């Protein structure tokens, strides 16, 4: 048998991890699977890295296809023999290969692209230039969540650099805003921190007060 | 046979602590655990302390290997039995010295190295220094979490108490700071918490917003 | 046999292109790898996307190594054989379970590791970070020296669009530096590329040159 | 035997045409030769007009896909025999209907695939939008690539006409540019070559130098 | 049989890599390799590392006696048996062993000593020290020679880096070693990069022209 070569599965985990959930996957999964064993099906969904939500949704939406599948069909395959969970790859390829034919691959893969387009429809992806600061949050725990994307972000080391140095001072809330930028730029993470920690507090909300308070009554 | 050695174990586990989970974790590892029993490489995975979490993760990768396994290949070894939770001793060392041999500690070494390798990529050591406070954080439970992770960090008891006199000021919020510095340093920590304890309350908020008023009626 | 995994090599792969061609990569190698027949290294070898040049400078090595070995060493296996060019998978499997055993496989990997060894020695990777204007260089040779680079980055979208809003004005050079800061944040590519068309033309030359004397005479 | 219909071929070719190497066509091509024997995939490779870099690309892709087979597959068919050069069609149709089916279309549709993939991800149309003079080009050989490329472009006589009239003195250098606008719309291409042959020659830079000396030296 | 020993190969190329390619090569390879085969020979030739050129001239003047050798000659060793292509170590023993012998090592090695004195004679070894910028090159450029050569250096990595900070700024040309030493120590690469990117273009030349002629006006 032909099944998936490495080069195809690879292929498969390159457009995913590069196009994340958009459209477009929806017609290079039929095409790198065409012909495809539902046991090479699984193959192609469990090599997806990140994005556990969505395979936990597809996985969701393959169990609701093999439940109406049981529920409509009353040896002959269940729901869970076409979605490869209970069922032996020659069973698969004799399924495929007996007269007349039953095509549980391509059962598989008419679910696969349903929960994809489900997906596809309501998916939305995270990314490193999505993480910003509330104007209540600390700024240690903003530098949590953006290290933690950062780490699950999809770049060379060089580029995850350049991205600290710029977004972790670029998105941030004005309170903490202007104190990093009244802080030279050859200041460190902990620097950054220790300036940031106060922001927040009943000293920094006393003295942005009275800062305000003082210029309005100048101004008056 | 010839299994683990205690030096073995101990230099392990002490590579482990000093590196935490720095990349390096990974090829000291297969410096040690290469031609090991899956049942050595069992007891070199739970001789570590610590690292719960990462522990977690590791034992949740070897199930989805395991899994794989299973559904990939159909006595012949499952993937439990490579994994040796339900394998013994006898019949593993069978599996490994049979003709043909079927290299069941190669597999296990291969499934963690995949867990290690995901946990170093995706996984942030905790140390001490990285303990601070929040603006709004009560003096007592910062205290609280520093003497948690102290405790938890392996250190000498003397190291232990020169980071409890040279950290527990030194990250803290600028709220709590002014009262802590106003304090001589021979304040031992239950005079410290007292003269902390009404940082953040309506007093102490009133208090701050009236220097400050002070402060911009005096400036103009 | 129990031939190399699917997520084996996507771990491999995703190693490779993360750390590009670090240190770390020859530990992963030997862990990922360790116990596999030539034709598994092979594919780990050929499947790795990018790197043209690394690639072909590691096809080298190993052919060199073939040769000394076809030099020295007089069915008996060949450099070819033990590189996998000329040989099957049944011949490996035979002489790696024969009596004595012939490692092909380790001989293999031995060489794939003197190859990765020199890359890693003398191997400088290429980033869209390092794409700079030259003092002379058109501006349009730039902007698709840029985008080339960009359409070969391993990053999401969003990230190459936030690529192509900073550092393409971020690392041109001051004669177009210039132009561009004057044109405004609201200049599109092709403004941008228009307003640039004429530097290091006889009007711009010109034009800097009055400009340098005119600041020259107003001085004095 | 059902071959390809010259309405299919056409379709695939005018898409190829219109849509350039986008993305839309994956889907569009695996729907067209959904089903077609290898000669019939040939033919369609071969009847795309223009992208020889493309085609090219494909035609490298497509030889690493059948040394792949070869090397890892041991009438048995080939990578060649799957791509069709050493294959007639009265072979691959019994493959096709083969007890089992060899499925050789279905493969080389997944590698033609796979090019394609290549080929979206890395290549760049060329259009006479993208023809710019240089900042030190002559006007002649700009004239010479915009005809060139204006002749390949696919587009009609009248609308050739109206971009050579706009887009050539739209997309000159601002030295070649600046003369373009001074001699008039009235001007043909013989007369803008003729009073452009000067911009670079040590004439005309004297003069420009002359002018902007001449602008200094009244300004002060 | 007495091959040669890998401490005698390591001095080999130790001496090799250290004295590159003075006169003291010829006498320490009369030395070491005094009595062996033509194999042996070929290992240490092939062995040295670095010096591609020079090998390659040594393999041509090899070459060239050999070919002398099959010219004025007439089993018979032929000249590609002295060089050891053909002949096998059997062959060799055999030959050095027959009455009357025949020396082919001996032959061999005068080949080498040949190719030796040639190179020499005419092989001048490029080191760091020798790396400075061109009076018109770009920084950029100089950079890159600078960090290839720095990295085919033998030297330790704490030296390779005091020769970053020392060498890369006293060889490069004047016109970028004013602006780098206007930085200042602090100064990084990219930094410095940045900063010479504008040498030799129409801002900088416009600049120091300026400069030039405001000295000569003050003067006067
Ligand atoms: C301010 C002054 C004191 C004096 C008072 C008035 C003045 C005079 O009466 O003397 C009018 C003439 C000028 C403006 C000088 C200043 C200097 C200049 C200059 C020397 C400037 C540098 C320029 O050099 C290049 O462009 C050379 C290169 C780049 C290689 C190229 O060929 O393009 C050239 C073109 C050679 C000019 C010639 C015109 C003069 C003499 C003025």
């Amino acid at each position: 048998h032909q099944a998936i070569s490495p080069r195809t599965l690879n292929a498969w985990v390159k457009v995913v991890e590069e196009k994340a959930f958009s459209p477009e996957v929806i017609p290079m999964f039929s095409a790198l699977s065409e012909g495809a064993t539902p046991q090479d099906l699984n193959t192609m969904l469990n090599t997806v890295g990140g994005h556990q939500a969505a395979m936990q949704m597809l996985k969701e939406t393959i169990n609701e296809e093999a439940a109406e599948w049981d529920r409509v069909h009353p040896r002959e395959p269940r729901g869970s023999d076409i979605a490869g969970t209970t069922s032996t790859l020659q069973e698969q390829i004799g399924w495929m290969t007996n007269n007349p034919p039953i095509p549980v691959g391509e059962i598989y893969k008419r679910w696969i692209i349903l929960g994809l387009n489900k997906i596809v429809r309501m998916y939305s992806p995270t990314s490193i230039l999505d993480i910003r600061q509330g104007p209540k949050e600390p700024f240690r725990d903003y530098v949590d969540r953006f290290y933690k994307t950062l780490r699950a972000e999809q770049a060379s080391q060089e580029v995850k650099n350049w991205m600290t140095e710029t977004l972790l001072v670029q998105n941030a809330n004005p309170d903490c805003k202007t104190i990093l930028k009244a802080l030279g730029p050859a200041a460190t993470l902990e620097e950054m921190m220790t300036a940031c920690q106060g922001v927040g507090g009943p000293g920094h909300k006393a003295r942005v007060l009275a800062e305000a308070m003082s210029q309005v009554i100048n101004s008056a």
